[PDB]
Parts: C-alpha cells; sequence; structure tokens
C-alpha cells in the first residue's frame, strides 16, 4: 500500500486507507515509509501513533476536518486489549467551569479510529501485526459510563484531591500518572503529570461488537 498524501476528507476514504494496513506488520509499514522501527516504545510512547498518521494522510489539513482522532490499540493473541488506553492530558489546573459536554475528553472520544494491533511482549515491535481498523462514537450507554466516571475524577481534582486518585476511582475511565496541581488546602502542588485513560473493559466492549454486527 502507499501512504495518503493529503489529509482524507471522507470518513469513507479514511476507513478504506486504514483497512489498507490490515495483516501488515508495524515493521513492514514503518519501512514503507522510510522509518526505523524501535526496539520498544519506551522512549517514544506514540511512534506507533506517528507510524499511523503518516500512513493516514494526517492540502486539506483543517481544511479536511474529519474530526476523527486516531487510537491504536495493544491486543493478545485473542484480540483482547493488554492495557489502559490514554485519551489525553488531565488538566490539574485551569479548565474550571468545564462540563462533561464541555470536556476534552468527551470532545476527544467522539470521533474515532479505533485500530488494534498485536502487543503481547513477547513479539518484537517490528513483528506486531496491525488489525481490523473500527470508526467508533459512544452510544448513549457508553457516554453516560464516561461522563460519570470523569465527574467523579473531575470534582476530586477540582476539590484538590488528585493525590487521591487511585485504581479505585473510575469503572471505565481512570486518571493515572512533575506537574502544577491544586492541593487539598488550595496550596500549589507539584506532583507526577496525569492523563485520562479508558480501562480495558470499556475499550474490550467496544472491540467485542465489532464482530457482533448484524
Amino acid at each position: 500500500p502507499r501512504p495518503l498524501l493529503s489529509p482524507p476528507e471522507t470518513e469513507e476514504q479514511l476507513l478504506a486507507q486504514a483497512q489498507q494496513l490490515s495483516g501488515y506488520t508495524l515493521g513492514e509499514l514503518a519501512a514503507l515509509v522510510g522509518l526505523v522501527t524501535p526496539e520498544n516504545l519506551k522512549r517514544d510512547k506514540g511512534w506507533i501513533g506517528v507510524l499511523l498518521e503518516i500512513w493516514l494522510g494526517a492540502p486539506e489539513q483543517d481544511f479536511a476536518a474529519l474530526g476523527v482522532e486516531l487510537k491504536t490499540i495493544p491486543v493478545d493473541s485473542l484480540g483482547r486489549p493488554l492495557e489502559t488506553t490514554f485519551v489525553c492530558v488531565a488538566p490539574l489546573t485551569g479548565n474550571s467551569g468545564v462540563t462533561w459536554e464541555t470536556s476534552h475528553v468527551r470532545h476527544k472520544l467522539k470521533r474515532v479510529l479505533w485500530i488494534p494491533v498485536e502487543g503481547e511482549a513477547s513479539i518484537p515491535l517490528a513483528q506486531r501485526r496491525v488489525g481490523s481498523p473500527l470508526l467508533w462514537s459512544p452510544n448513549e450507554e457508553e457516554d453516560r459510563q464516561l461522563r460519570e466516571d470523569w465527574e467523579e475524577l473531575m470534582d476530586m481534582i477540582v476539590l484538590g484531591q488528585v493525590e487521591r486518585i487511585t485504581a479505585r476511582h473510575g469503572e471505565y475511565l481512570q486518571i493515572r500518572p512533575l506537574t502544577e496541581a491544586i492541593g487539598a488546602r488550595g496550596e500549589r502542588i507539584l506532583t507526577l503529570p496525569r492523563g485520562f485513560y479508558l480501562k480495558k473493559n470499556f475499550t474490550s466492549a467496544l472491540l467485542a461488537r465489532h464482530f457482533l454486527i448484524q
């Protein structure tokens, strides 16, 4: 296959292109666009993203205005998620007044191109294969699941309790771990940078429905 030279202006072209990548390994795809494949993503957390973006044309930049977020999902040998999925940085400061409706999380997850990719540690990066892509939007239930988790997490941040957030917070979405934040007393604190992540139950559910369409 050949990478798109200009950003796609229709979801049809974006999806068709994504589909051309299925079956190929990351090494094969990286080589086809003159890119070297790192030994692991420890150094470049967003390497796979840079690569898929090149392929998907990411002439019509913001003009294309597709509003589609690309998200790769490392999966096991059975197509199941291996880890939580990073959504976006969690704002520890500012952004006061934000609500679920006006949140960057809801905005980022409005339209997503999910690309499953093998991710089991035993498989060298260059040998991991790309699976079948998904073009998704949360249904009413998924949006509710995210809203409730988002509201609980953000309220803690706004109340200066970011350091109190743990894996116990959030049924489908969590905030995972120096940057400035709001302290429990309103004092300014320095803490680990945080981010919003989708849990494996949420991403597994949407990946599963992809094989049950009728």
